[PDB]
């Protein structure tokens, strides 16, 4: 009851249109049957759509407008298309992603493989996307462009209690997008080799993003949050080459703790457009130079004075973090300049304590620009590893 | 084998008593069939009971007395009954919780939808409750009373290695209760709009509570632990309006790290009745005033001198936490008083370091009561933001 | 499609060889059917093998050589064989592990129940092992030897994006072994009463080990990592009696945060053979004496001067940790000696800040060996609780 398997469900008016040829069409017809059956606002339990291990083409965009809809598979089936595209495939035993593998072949007019949205009142709630694979197949024009105009899962209407777990996103310009997320949970996912990984736009409340593996694109974001409050970002392993790895714009009282960050460019952690009262602590932050040839020489347009961690806001606490910076003097922007680990761009009352810096070159562990006021820097470097352009800054040397 | 679907299983002596009319009766008959079949202590594998997407009524309490029993659904199906009850339902497309939705309609004499217990020896082990929804339907007498005498899942016997994940608890006076929990794991659950969310009573060992979303009631607790040792509470997003968000009574050597806490009342984090050697660190603690009208004016009976964080015990380390306190002067109890962020009620050797406070009013960041001895306060406020009623307190100003 | 249930699948050449008699043989015949069918490198989605609740004997080793293979059950079914073996079974209602219970009865020539490996190019990817149980049945010659030569799951070839979750490992000499792990994820598992729990050998990158429950053997490791970079170990509850609880040899830039550690011996946390730039923070570290008689009197061969936390490497940051040490003066090695909480064995630039120690005896909170250089000790003890055998050490007294 209320359980479908995409492979057994035939579209009554279109019999040879299978999950293999257009799983998008199949799922839309299943949702149509669900709405068929559950007409009572007091009797709309939802359903579960199971996606068996296999290769499926999605040409038709799926519009999800029923609450408590669960689309689940048996695996994330990640596979590095990046390495395939920059390697010699001869004799290779696998050329593509697996598990419950959905190949997103969407048209410009309907980018998103899955678009969750509904008008009217009750906001959509309890939708679960899990254990399956969304593959963008390839990048266009350049095979290493991270561009292709496709999106995996996009939530455009205010939603409550959404759950996104065990997924596999690969080669999508935008993997996951969620606007107006409330009590959202994104955990235990593998999102990589995407232009953008997770985008929490609009605004948000009490959202949790943990246990995830993410890697974005030079012109994209890894984790982006817009006007969020109560966001918890923890236990994630964010690796190479978003323009940033964690980027908050105007979020307040959020927390970024117990994470592993590795980037090849300036500004891996960004608190922009006045983020207030956030906690960034117990994270491992490592900045280094791009090591895979296909991408050598590419950047995010920022120089090393932007800072590995860029803060623009008030009362944020950046502490108990370990900074490992290894970058060739020759790749450092501007020539002759000392890399900045933590830049307090503007804002009042920011506090920077117990931040260990390890760098191959002379570096300013903390820089407080002339816009800042009443900043606090404790045990984050010797007096000559700290630059204060303000005069009310209180500094305490790491002995 | 050993797999049942609640919708296909008929009760031999009672054929029209379905999962829809009394899933409680259905599951008890299934357990009776399991015991039927597995009579050998050396041959009791257990079984899995699957609950398909749907609306099911539970009138009969389920007594779970077999080890390794798995009851799973396809979704947590949370839905805010609170907002429905305080809104105008006209034209609303949903009026109820979804997914594998169980409506708890229990009688006073058997409160708990599920009661796990067994006499004799081997303690119950390996029981798993996952991916389904427990809904208390409503609150009684007042629609906003958070009272109804119903409980979702209750474990009354000593247990080992229990697993509670992906659940959805809503409108229950008591969502989950687990006595004598050992190696228990509560993770990735949505427990809200309940009088009480998670209650670990009796005593406990090496338990883990992480990745959860919890919201309780004014007269209830969000997360409560009794005489626990080795408890790890991490990566949880605890929001509004338990009387407390985290409450330990006499627990020793436990840890509360990387969490997001938001409360509307005094004492969100409580270490009572001599809790010893606990670590409270890397948490974002935000206290503010109740913002949803139906509940404006209700409290937990505590004043602002109780402290957002209340500690009564020895050798506890409260550090690297961010306190964001925004409360109207007029809502502050007692009139004229300065809100206390951290109150060290009694105890020896407590240590409070690197705790950033942000508040709209003059506040005492740390207060050491006259009962305290040998406390340590480092970088948690200026001398005038710190009150020590003891004389052996060692304090180091945030410069 | 591509979904198998071990109990329904007959081995054409050997019909009475069932999952109950040799699930190993059964799974190998299923993999053979998968390779039978998916012969195209461009069409190798993989499959799912479901293991129903039950008791299954594994005599034949399973060789997993297909990408995106998912083997899942309905439970971890943990059960303490240790307590059974040291107790009086009379009237016991359970004498064995449950759920999807696989009894590993492997022969010396093929130790591993599951051996994942493949030659040729693409590295194996997306393999998922979840929600089932691997039981070694017993220890041999001594019932409490933690030796039996059996291994649960072993990955011998370079792998990518493997996922190991919801598992139950019990009484195995080696529970899980994964060489050349990359973007690996080990989370939400119960690995205990095993000689060794998790062994990440060879080398590794961006691996995550979180939400796990682990307990090893006196002669084994709980969590071991070899030449790993980007490892995140967070939210785990590691309990008694590995020789160590966390042991890194030559790992760089890894992070161990928000964990609960409990050991009965010296060196519960070890950074050996030059581990550089690692973060060890926000962990609860509790060292005490063995309390279960069968094992009283057995050690790990190390004395109390090895330190609960042993660091040999450069630029590591050990901070915001709570040390609870309770050990009988008489069990302390060498007689008269003061236990060492943190020992900086060798290395340059290590930093030790805000580490609270609680112990029943006089103890040296931090000891910097004569090999160390430029170490930093802040707020981790009074001057007499700190021993520096170097002269360039910078120390700041906990007031």
């Amino acid at each position: 009851p209320n359980t479908y398997d995409v492979t057994t469900w035939r579209i009554k008016a279109h019999p040879e249109v299978t999950a293999q040829s257009d799983i998008g069409a199949v799922i839309n017809d299943i949702i149509a049957d669900i709405k068929q059956r559950q007409t009572s606002p007091d009797a709309r339990p939802g359903a579960a759509i199971i996606i068996p291990p296999g290769d499926y083409d999605l040409h038709t965009q799926v519009v999800v407008d029923v609450s408590y809809l669960t689309i689940a598979g048996f695996g994330h089936g990640f596979f590095s298309r990046s390495i395939l595209d920059n390697s010699n495939p001869t004799g290779w035993q696998n050329l593509q992603p697996g598990a419950s593998h959905i190949r997103v072949l969407t048209s410009p007019s309907a980018p998103q493989a899955f678009l969750v949205k509904r008008a009217g009142d009750p906001r959509l709630s309890g939708i679960v996307f899990r254990d399956f694979c969304l593959d963008g197949v390839g990048f266009t024009p350049g095979k290493n462009s991270y561009h292709n105009g496709k999106t995996g899962i996009e939530v455009a209407s205010d939603n409550d209690s959404f759950h996104i777990t065990g997924m596999g996103f690969v080669y999508l310009e935008h993997a996951l997008i969620v606007r107006g997320a409330d009590a959202l949970r994104v955990n235990d996912n593998m999102i990589a080799e995407c232009g953008n990984c997770v985008e929490l736009t609009g605004a948000g409340q009490a959202t949790i993003v943990s246990g995830n593996h993410m890697g974005a694109g030079p012109d994209g974001v890894t984790l982006l949050a817009e006007n969020h409050e109560g966001l918890l970002v923890t236990g994630n392993n964010l690796f190479p080459r978003g323009r940033s790895l964690i980027e908050f714009t105007g979020c307040n009282r959020c927390s970024v703790t117990s994470n592993r960050l590795q980037g090849f460019y300036p500004g891996m952690l960004r608190l922009l457009n006045g983020c207030k009262e956030n906690l960034i602590t117990a994270n491992h932050i490592r900045r280094t130079n791009e090591g895979y040839p296909p991408f050598i020489g590419r950047g995010n347009g920022l120089d090393d004075l932007y800072g590995v961690v860029h803060i623009a806001g008030d009362n944020n606490l950046i502490s108990d973090n370990l900074f490992a910076y290894n970058v060739p003097p020759a790749n450092i922007a501007p020539a002759g300049a000392q890399p900045t680990q933590i830049l307090i761009a503007g804002g009042d009352a920011n506090v920077v304590a117990l931040n260990h810096v390890v760098s191959d070159v002379a570096s300013q562990h903390v820089v407080l620009d002339a816009s800042t006021t009443h900043s606090k820097v404790l045990d984050s470097g010797t007096a000559s590893q700290i630059t204060s352009y303000s005069s009310d800054t209180a500094i305490r040397p790491t002995p």
